[PDB]
């Protein structure tokens, strides 16, 4: 059923920094994820161009912000190209060993946090609001899956047996019981204005 | 030997804009290439780590450049990914039909040509200072190509017949008479310094 794994030494220690040191523009996870949302979404695009039974599986390309005031989540979604199981369990696609590497040499000669995904290892900058985050994904090539960390050195992989979804990745950020502000229909808005406003796809946010 | 293309209607209105449209912030089109260089690299990182045998034909991954007064050229060598004869074809590995329409679009809306790359079409930031753009690609998968172009809405590929590169993309700027400034050691670092500090392969300035 749910099989265990550590995170790379490397990975582990990206991860508690992004925990523990104190940095207040925390918003910047939400460029992250977007545009980590958005690279993906070129690729199941560049691969219709010359397969374009790729799209059997969603014609529309696409992402979608969508807060849960109840549940204390902030969900962004996207039709894009997906993760096979191999690509969840060696951290989510990225290069996370020497991009964290790159990442932890740069923090060390001006460079701050804000600068994570010119290293390639954007998604952890979740961890900067959430205290869990569960990853749905799914690829044409392969099965539906579930990722999930709580931090710690130790990520879960299961086969998702709840609802289809076609194509892309999902993924839900359980919030800091502090950082609720970004549940916020407003703050959501400025920070997609502010930090993402020319990204090449309909981003859709979600009213509760 | 030779096969001529015709750029996608798309394309050949971006590289006319790029030409055309007066705008003095040339620099950035060393940052673009560099970026490109650097994302390859990634990609022939994330699969050695599954197949070790795809550094076979290099196992160092860098960046170089190459000032050549005499030629009037400067090159930006990768030993990335390399492209395929279909990927040179297809608008060099990019999403370049709709990354164009979502870059006019931002255009119109605020942004300035420095956020071209933020589309997936950084590359044709070449031509803000190349009257000719030649580009030598190997990928493992095939063999050995050079693409060339001096706009104009045509650009060709032949199987290059001269000098092995063993893996990597290999991308020869010949400069507009007026843009030689870009063959100077000095001008080289300080664009460097100031808009790819932060890269995570070693970059070489090589001498003349
Ligand atoms: C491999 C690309 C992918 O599916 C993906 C990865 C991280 C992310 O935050 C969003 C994504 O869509
Ligand atoms: C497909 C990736 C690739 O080989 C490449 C493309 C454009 C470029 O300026 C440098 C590159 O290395």
């Amino acid at each position: 059923e749910v099989e265990t794994f550590a995170f790379q030494a490397e990975i582990a220690q990206l991860m508690s920094l992004i925990i523990n040191t104190f940095y207040s523009n925390k918003e910047i996870f939400l460029r992250e994820l977007i545009s980590n949302s958005s690279d993906a979404l070129d690729k199941i695009r560049y691969e219709s161009l010359t397969d374009p039974s790729k799209l059997d599986s969603g014609k529309e390309l696409h992402i979608n912000l969508i807060p849960n005031k109840q549940d204390r989540t902030l969900t962004i979604v996207d039709t894009g190209i997906g993760m096979t199981k191999a690509d969840l369990i060696n951290n989510l696609g990225t290069i996370a060993k020497s991009g964290t590497k790159a990442f932890m040499e740069a923090l060390q000669a001006g460079a701050d946090i804000s600068m994570i995904g010119q290293f390639g290892v954007g998604f952890y900058s979740a961890y900067l609001v959430a205290e869990k985050v569960t990853v749905i994904t799914k690829h044409n090539d392969d099965e539906q899956y579930a990722w999930e960390s709580s931090a710690g050195g130790s990520f879960t992989v299961r086969t998702d047996t709840g609802e289809p979804m076609g194509r892309g990745t999902k993924v839900i950020l359980h919030l800091k019981e502090d950082q609720t502000e970004y549940l916020e229909e407003r703050r959501i808005k400025e920070i997609v204005k502010k930090h993402s406003q020319f990204i090449g796809y309909p981003i859709t946010l979600f009213v509760e």
